[PDB]
Formats: C-alpha cells, sequence, structure tokens
C-alpha cells in the first residue's frame, strides 16, 4: 500500500498517493472534480479524477461500476485508458472514495475545427483514427453513444484519443434547444424511434467528418423537430421500409405528415471536397441504421488508402456486460467497484 497525503483544492479533500506530485484544479461536471498532476513514477502530466457521491443510489452505484468496468477494458491507442485507480481506504468497511487516472489530454478537435486551417490530408488521418478506435470499441460490443468533437483529444502532431464514454448520463434539459449535445445525435435515437445498436456511433463520425471538410455544423438545430428537418432535407424523407421499422405509431404518423423530399447530391453541398470523401459521407449519413457503412468496412475506403493498414487495425478483447441487466443493493454494487479498485494492474 503506498503512503497517501491529504490537501484542500477548492473546498474539497483530497487524499492521494505520494507519486501524485503538484495538484492543481482543471473543472468539475456534476459526476466529480479533475485536478492536473505530474506522476513521479512514469514521468507522465496526468488528470485525476475523484468520483462525487459513488455510491449515493443504485443508479450512481451501478453507474460507478459501469465506469470503471469499461475504462480498465479499454486498451488501444485511440482511445482512453486506465493509467492507475486508488482508494485511501483500507477495508471494504471504510471503502468511500474512487479516484481515477489518465493521462492529461491538451486540446479538443473544437480547439483545431475553429481555429486551424486543414487541407485534405489532415480530415484523412483524423478520421482513420476516428474509425481505428472504433472498429475496436465496437468489436467489444460497446456503444460510445456521445461522439462529438469536445470528446476528441487531439495533440500537435494531429494524434486523436476517444474520450468520454456515454454512461447513459445526460438529461432532458441538457438535450433542449440550440445545443452541441444533440447535434451530432443519430435521429433514431435524438427521437426514440427504436432499440439503436453501434451504427448511432457512425452517424456522429458523418456530422464530424462534414463540419472538418466546410469548418461548419452540418445539422445545427434549433431543437429535436427544427433539426429533423435540416436532416431530412440532405437525406431524404423515410421510404416505407424505414417507417415498417419505427416502432412508436405516434412518430410514424408525424413522419408521414411531412411532404416527401428527396437525397440532395452531396457533391452540391460540399462544393470543391474530395470526390472519395464526398462517396464516404454518402456511407456513412444514410437513414436507415441498417444501411449504414460499418467501422470495419470504412476502414477499406479508398479515401484511406495512405493509412489503411489491415495488420494494424486491432479487435478488442472480449467484454462481459451481463451485470447490465443485473439487480442489486447499493452494497453489492459497492462490493464489486472495490474488488475492481484492488485487483487492477498498471499498463507497462
Ligand atoms: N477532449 C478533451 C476533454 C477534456 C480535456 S482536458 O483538458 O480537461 N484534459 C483531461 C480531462 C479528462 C481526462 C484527461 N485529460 C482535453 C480534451
Ligand atoms: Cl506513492
Ligand atoms: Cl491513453
Ligand atoms: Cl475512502
Ligand atoms: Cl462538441
Ligand atoms: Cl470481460
Ligand atoms: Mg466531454
Amino acid at each position: 500500500r503506498p503512503t497517501f497525503y491529504r490537501q484542500e483544492l477548492n473546498k474539497t479533500i483530497w487524499e492521494v498517493p505520494e507519486r501524485y506530485q503538484n495538484l492543481s484544479p482543471v473543472g468539475s461536471g456534476a459526476y466529480g472534480s479533475v485536478c492536473a498532476a505530474f506522476d513521479t513514477k512514469t514521468g507522465h502530466r496526468v488528470a485525476v479524477k475523484k468520483l462525487s457521491r459513488p455510491f449515493q443510489s443504485i443508479i450512481h452505484a451501478k453507474r460507478t461500476y459501469r465506469e470503471l468496468r469499461l475504462l480498465k477494458h479499454m486498451k488501444h491507442e485511440n482511445v482512453i485508458g486506465l493509467l492507475d485507480v486508488f482508494t485511501p481506504a483500507r477495508s471494504l468497511e471504510e471503502f468511500n472514495d474512487v479516484y481515477l487516472v489518465t493521462h492529461l489530454m491538451g486540446a479538443d478537435l473544437n480547439n483545431i475545427v475553429k481555429c486551424q486551417k486543414l487541407t485534405d490530408d489532415h480530415v484523412q488521418f483524423l478520421i482513420y483514427q476516428i474509425l481505428r478506435g472504433l472498429k475496436y470499441i465496437h468489436s467489444a460490443d460497446i456503444i460510445h453513444r456521445d461522439l462529438k468533437p469536445s470528446n476528441l483529444a487531439v495533440n500537435e502532431d494531429c494524434e486523436l484519443k476517444i474520450l468520454d464514454f456515454g454512461l447513459a448520463r445526460h438529461t432532458d434539459d441538457e438535450m433542449t434547444g440550440y445545443v452541441a449535445t444533440r447535434w451530432y445525435r443519430a435521429p433514431e435515437i435524438m427521437l426514440n424511434w427504436m432499440h439503436y445498436n453501434q451504427t448511432v456511433d457512425i452517424w456522429s463520425v458523418g456530422c464530424i467528418m462534414a463540419e472538418l471538410l466546410t469548418g461548419r455544423t452540418l445539422f445545427p438545430g434549433t431543437d429535436h423537430i427544427d433539426q429533423l428537418k435540416l436532416i431530412l432535407r440532405l437525406v431524404g424523407t423515410p421510404g416505407a421500409e424505414l417507417l415498417k421499422k419505427i416502432s412508436s405509431e405516434s412518430a410514424r404518423n408525424y413522419i408521414q405528415s411531412l411532404a416527401q423530399m428527396p437525397k440532395m447530391n452531396f457533391a452540391n453541398v460540399f462544393i470543391g471536397a474530395n470526390p472519395l470523401a464526398v462517396d464516404l459521407l454518402e456511407k456513412m449519413l444514410v437513414l436507415d441504421s441498417d444501411k449504414r457503412i460499418t467501422a470495419a468496412q470504412a476502414l477499406a475506403h479508398a479515401y484511406f488508402a495512405q493509412y489503411h493498414d489491415p495488420d494494424d487495425e486491432p479487435v478488442a478483447d472480449p467484454y462481459d456486460q451481463s451485470f447490465e441487466s443485473r439487480d442489486l443493493l447499493i452494497d453489492e454494487w459497492k462490493s464489486l467497484t472495490y474488488d475492481e479498485v484492488i485487483s487492477f494492474v498498471p499498463p507497462p
């Protein structure tokens, strides 16, 4: 067991191993508080996240377990991984606090799309890395559910990592109105049309790739219905085959109230783009999720010919998510989480 020391950073007690030095507040959502630190064992600058109220409800206890299972599993160059997890507790009986440690990320994709000039070669390399990461995540039957520019870390060498997986957090108010939180969402999840699956993440990649090519948001809706009208004007209104797959009768009645529109010419929308980029956007931005290109298929598209290496696009180890259908008490979720903290083995 390492030696721990205590300090107060902005009205919060931090109790951490001596290896972590020079802690400074970086931010705080409703999920926890984050400090930057120097890790003397590895020589990396790190982010240390102290969870808030991890075991306050069954919902919160299961979310804590879900987050630690997911971060312990992810071992890929284009996905955030876990450097360390610790608790100052010496037994299950006094266990209350969970701390997660990752590499400190500088810039997100928003800090390069808004203020930097991008060549086609930059767009090829950035979208290639998102898809390489997604091939890995989807091979474990994990859905990210919240891909958007603020959830993609990028360095000076244009190297990219996916972070901030959807742990089923987002609220109704968070998705309301003129908000980036909704602009990258597939229409079937935005309006609860049907049981969604991993295809929702490829819709989000289409929206991100369009914005790297034009420097503008693709579907900046002022509300859910405004956003749907922007989407259907580009890709066309649904045919009979998709309408059959929408489970809400009321959602089917609403779609049938709209005037029919054909799919637009994407070469006239993405003026001057590489024809191969236009072709790949037509294959991602398909209304029927069954007919969208997959991550594995997209990596073999001619747009990525300069970067594609089928011997360096790995898949994940199998991931058991059977806990998701399990009904447990707060103290049972807390015991499972405690076991996952004490069994953690750091990377080389
Ligand atoms: N996409 C993205 C999000 C957050 C940050 S950070 O500068 O807060 N750095 C962090 C935050 C959490 C974990 C690691 N680094 C940088 C990039
Ligand atoms: Cl230590
Ligand atoms: Cl990482
Ligand atoms: Cl504790
Ligand atoms: Cl964003
Ligand atoms: Cl597993
Ligand atoms: Mg985020």
